[PDB]
């Protein structure tokens, strides 16, 4: 008997609305018979406080108006429809299902047989119809308040920094802060810790100029991780593509999430720093059949999902984690574009990092969308703006297969990180293949962008080693995982330095920070934008294991040890950040000027291009670059010279011409005199496993 | 030393050309480094007897001539490449693997841990490599002599019978003739057994134009299956797609194969009979990772394969298999319309039947093929003439998704066999949904093909339930398949007319044979092409197992028991048969002319038309058909009255205008004398679950 | 392949026109009196109906079985890629040639393009492809 209204099909989900005096409610669904508006008060999550029949529709589109309701407003849906599994129809109304379309979940899922849809338990497994009631154990969906101050004018609008002038930092929102004990214990390892004062002079400090954090869409532990006492800690399973992690919230999980996200988002761009947020498209947590009930699959299985065709009770997985969006339905193409759309306007992220990105392209070819989902990002008024990071794809017969990519579209160069590493581990190289790494990688990057920067170069990433783990290990040590060492990339291409683990043997430590030294300049010397492991500074380690996706403790968590050798590395990643940002030499759009040498100081003729190399030697020459980004003004920078000495042996290098300056060096050891500058050709005796950068000071 | 040439690339496989005195090789690989050719002598199969090193190579295809080898000889090969599986990469040329070209195949695989690749075994899995020779266990790929005396002349040009005039019969090769035990036991079940003389007079007796053979194409027994004691019995996992299958060979698996198949063909042809094949090539019989590496994976994995993209080790599965062809890459396609050609031009079969052809629809679409294979099929001269048939599937938006469809395209209505299952079950179903299906279905087909007999009408076949099973059985009985029952369809609207399975009650077998008769009537009534199951007119029973796949042996056999019960069936099905084709009525070209009834004998207005109904009544009214197929002479059929009753109750139907006669009825009793002829609108009390066929005789 | 001898609308009846017009030509939209022009010849032919393109790969297999000819140059090559993207054909094309057992293994000779949205537009090419270098002359020309 209350004043319910139709209310509106748009926006999508829970809107607040201050004129009107209450909420408008909306959920997409084709298949449904009936949908259910479930309201709960805070102090019971059991049963719902009022149900609500959502009786208005227009089209594929259920909506109420409800008076009175206010953000903080906790609510849930239940979903009526056919249940015959093999025809792809899942509808269980007793499984309280997550909006698709919430700003705001309050809180972890409970593992309980009864958030499934099936019987257990049973033994025809998925095509049984569990009766009981799953709200007790899901979190609710909440109302928000969408109104945020935003004072990060100056940044938002709107030139901020681009591609050629970014230094990534791939950093977890809690591993960063939740031993950075000079932080209150209720803020350590969250969004407002991270954006905390210390913490963003520390950043920039260090230099880096654009974050990279990892999955903040609010994610789910696999029901094996938490049988096993280890959560989710990578974020890689969304079930929701709009609401910030409720794990990472320092201020609760009932807009506290939204808000405190919001906050250090806002302090970032304050600072000068740039938000990239790591985002899965590919598969939902709800999993494969067998998997739980949890919003989309309740929603409406049929759409939402690609299924079997013949047999429609399975999912396709093109991710081998058990299922993929159906995208070829408006609906869902409207989700992910939606998302995209929110985390921009309404969260102020500056662009996105695809994971599994390859996968996200299959998928997106798999039912004809992968060119408009490209058309779709390329035209948008706020999409076609924001920084877009993947990974190379040939796809299925297979190059990109895709007119045209966006401005600011970058992939991970994977290629890049092995080339790398083999080279610095004594591996010969061709001479061109280490040199095209160096140079930003034209030959994959033919006409995919036209510019270096399209290339993301990096040593280490939350995939595998880190840059201590590289240096320092053979292999990986993933016991801890409980997959009994079956888990993680296996091809590392590392180098323990000679002992396994940590060692005394300072014959040994001295190799390492030899050679995290040499990865650190060999990054921050090539063209293209570099991405650096937050950790690899402070020497993290996670001893030894490369793919801690579910350690949510010790091993992971970052390390504020003042330890002197750390301390001296951090000073060195410092230095070298600067360095690189300091020289547009190392920052050039149209590569897509170079002089490569030889031991014997020469030119670089065939041959010497095509045989397996040990040594790089090669100069930055010239300096008329276009300019800077102001009205016409061409600056120079100065020339230098690169050498990488890879060879685990001394090698007798003679110099090119004019003075040469030594700037910077992975020598440990103190500089001889002989060596900080060096003029008329006369040879210096290059240390094995060294690099080194001069500048050319006459004429 | 030998004398031996580069040869040709064209044709792939292995050539006999008899001026050149010898035998060209070829097959097709990308990746490979190096590839062998093994030649086995027939005394020996474990060891080649010799070994040659194809050095020649036209782009992507390996080749060499190599004289004096002949019609008959084995032979192998052994590929070469990387094995990296983690990058797809799965070459071991330890397993020694069939052509994909192979036009036979000598006998079976031999189950052992070395036809693998990968070792069992150990703990990484499909990570190992296992280097044991598989030869001993991998039939050998024969060389054939592709010349044959064809006098089917009078058939194969030109013009044989279309699918308006078709009525297709379902039959698995060996079950046929397995028991015909007036055939010498060498042949019983065999390709020459079915095409026999007393066999082509049989089918010739029983009035079936249109032979629809099991899959034909060289498969695989799944080791889990053999392990059981049970072989693959229907054959749906083809390891080759040009080889008749050597277990249904009664001269021998040298040639024998192929010679006894364009035998039998021959034969049917003679006979007036058409010859379709049901074809599998949405997966191989290799299956995902962990299956054998028996060709293609051995061959060329990266292509011929859909791999996950960023896990190269593992396979997409659209069937449920574990495997999917790589239908993108020029040579996969290839294979698949080289297959189709090479069974219309060298093996005479007159068209296909695609096995999960909504999966290989998925999988075309998948990488952007299916509208492209559809034009492949049309414009070839060859492959646009032969019948096609499938099922529907709407992909994924999804409606066909396809500018044009063969002129003799055709899809299996399981939307027709449901309804009528259904409707002769007791379930009153809406009047224009019972009603459409049996005017062919214009509902479905809008703008599909324009005619009724793109609908392939049946009410059983290989999956589910035989007709007898169907009306003696309310859930299946699969415990013999070892799958705990878990396997097969649940939805199969059957009813076991009061007893399950045998019974003594003569009230039950009375329901039955009266119901049989009833769909019997119903599927040779109804517009579109009818397809019958193969031993339904001899009653055949699997004894409430309804997905016989695995059973190869007294359930599934063709029992030719001279029952006095089961020869007045098959009496039954002959009359109806022949009925049918005698009566151009019940097969028009252009429907998408009748009128409906009530049971008070008036016309059928809305509400009547929408409301659920247990009775049909309606006329073929009409006759000049246009024509005929000759030059310019329309006949005119005689008009027909169709009254189904499924009311299990007794009921009293008021006839329309004229003078009627009944030609046929499932009544088992004997026919009153105010039955056999009927006028002026009098009533007849119709019996309960009865169907009747009258022809109007005045005015 | 890329036009036929009677032109635009005020075109000699010879043979398409008559036959079926609708079908065989790709007409203006909103006016069908009217025939779409790639070539600036007055017709093209609509490729998108399978038995027009079924007439080309016809004639080609003809010439080849039947006149023993070893290869094909087509004119106008870019046009005609860009009149087969029109309507979804080039790829479709492409693969029936490759796929043919005898049109894979004759030559084919075009011209550089680039259509609808950059590039070529294509997955694979036929194994003994090449192309009038249109511009290596406009090179050789001018040192």
């Amino acid at each position: 008997d209350r004043p319910l209204r139709p209310g509106d099909p748009y926006p999508l989900g829970s809107n607040w609305i201050e004129d009107d005096d209450g909420v408008n409610f909306s959920l997409f669904s084709e298949n449904a018979e009936k949908v259910e508006l479930l309201l709960y008060s805070l102090t019971n999550q059991k049963y719902p406080k009022e149900i609500i029949e959502v009786k208005n529709k227009t089209g594929d589109i259920w909506h109420v108006f409800v008076p009175g309701l206010r953000p903080g407003q906790l609510y849930a849906y239940r979903v009526y429809g056919p249940y015959k599994p093999e025809l792809g129809l899942r509808f269980n109304p007793n499984k309280v299902l997550i909006d698709p379309y919430a700003k705001a979940i309050n809180g972890s899922v409970i593992w309980n047989d009864a958030v499934f849809g099936y019987k257990i338990g049973d033994q025809n497994q998925d095509l049984t119809y569990d009766e009981r009631d799953s709200g007790e154990y899901v979190p609710k969906s909440v109302v928000i308040n969408p109104y945020f101050e935003w004072d990060d004018e100056d940044f938002i609008k709107g030139k901020k920094v681009p591609l050629k002038d970014t230094v990534i930092y791939e950093v977890h929102v809690k591993g960063f802060t939740k031993l950075r004990l000079d932080l209150p214990e209720n803020i350590r390892g969250t969004y407002e810790g991270l954006a905390s004062e210390q913490m963003i002079s520390y950043l920039k400090d260090l230099g880096i100029t654009t974050v990279e954090l990892m999955p903040v869409f609010h994610f789910i532990d696999q029901r094996f991780l938490t049988d096993k006492g280890l959560t989710n800690y990578w974020g890689y399973d969304p079930i929701n593509f709009f609401s910030p992690e409720c794990r990472y919230s320092s201020t609760g999980c009932l807009g506290g999430q939204v808000l405190s996200f919001k906050k250090m988002v806002n302090e970032l761009h304050n600072a000068g720093i740039e938000v990239i947020i790591d985002v899965v498209y590919n598969h939902t947590a709800e999993g494969n059949h067998l998997g739980p009930t949890l919003s989309f699959r309740g929603i409406d299985n049929t759409a939402y999902y690609m299924l079997q065709p013949d047999n429609k009770r399975y999912y396709l997985d093109f991710t081998g984690t058990g299922n993929t969006l159906n995208l070829s339905h408006p609906r869902v193409i409207q989700m992910v574009l939606d998302s995209l759309r929110y985390w921009v306007t309404e969260m102020h992220v500056d662009g996105f990092r695809f994971d599994l990105a390859a996968a996200l392209a299959r998928e997106l070819y798999s039912v004809n969308m992968l060119n408009t989902f490209f058309i779709a990002l390329q035209q948008d008024p706020i999409l076609s703006q924001v920084k877009l990071i993947a990974e190379p794809w040939d796809v299925g017969q297979g190059g990109y297969q895709v007119g045209n990519f966006p401005y600011q579209w970058a992939e991970w160069n994977g290629k890049y990180r092995d080339s790398i590493r083999r080279f610095w581990r004594g591996e010969a190289l061709p001479y061109s293949e280490i040199a095209n790494r160096l140079l930003g990688s034209p030959d994959i990057y033919l006409g995919n962008n036209k510019t270096p920067f399209a290339s993301i170069n990096y040593v280490t990433s939350h995939d595998g080693f880190t840059l201590e783990d590289l240096v320092s290990y053979n292999q990986k040590h993933n016991e801890a995982n409980g997959f009994n060492n079956q888990d993680g990339m296996n091809e590392n291409y590392s180098w323990n330095c000679g002992a396994e683990g940590p060692t005394n043997d300072q014959n040994v430590v001295i190799c390492r920070e030899k050679q995290k030294r040499n990865f650190m300049i060999t990054l921050l010397v090539s063209q293209g934008t570099p991405m650096i492991l937050g950790g690899d500074e402070l020497s993290r380690t996670q001893r030894g294991n490369n793919n801690a996706f579910c350690q949510d403790n010790e091993i992971t968590w970052f390390d504020w040890n003042l330890d002197e050798r750390k301390s001296k590395f951090l000073e060195f990643v410092k230095k070298m950040i600067q360095f690189y940002r300091a020289h547009p030499a190392f920052r050039r759009e149209r590569y897509f000027d170079v002089t490569f040498y030889t031991l014997e100081g020469r030119e670089v003729d065939e041959k010497t291009w095509s045989s397996p190399t040990q040594l790089v030697i090669f100069v930055l020459e010239g300096s008329v670059m276009d300019e800077i980004n102001m009205y016409g003004e061409r600056i120079a920078d100065d020339s230098f010279l690169i050498i990488l000495n890879a060879n685990p042996n001394n090698v007798k290098v003679k110099f090119p011409k004019g003075k040469w300056e030594l700037v910077i060096s992975s020598y440990l050891r103190e500089i001889k005199p002989e060596e900080r500058i060096i003029e008329g050709e006369k040879e210096l005796e290059i240390e094995g496993r060294t690099a080194l950068v001069y500048r050319r000071i006459e004429l």
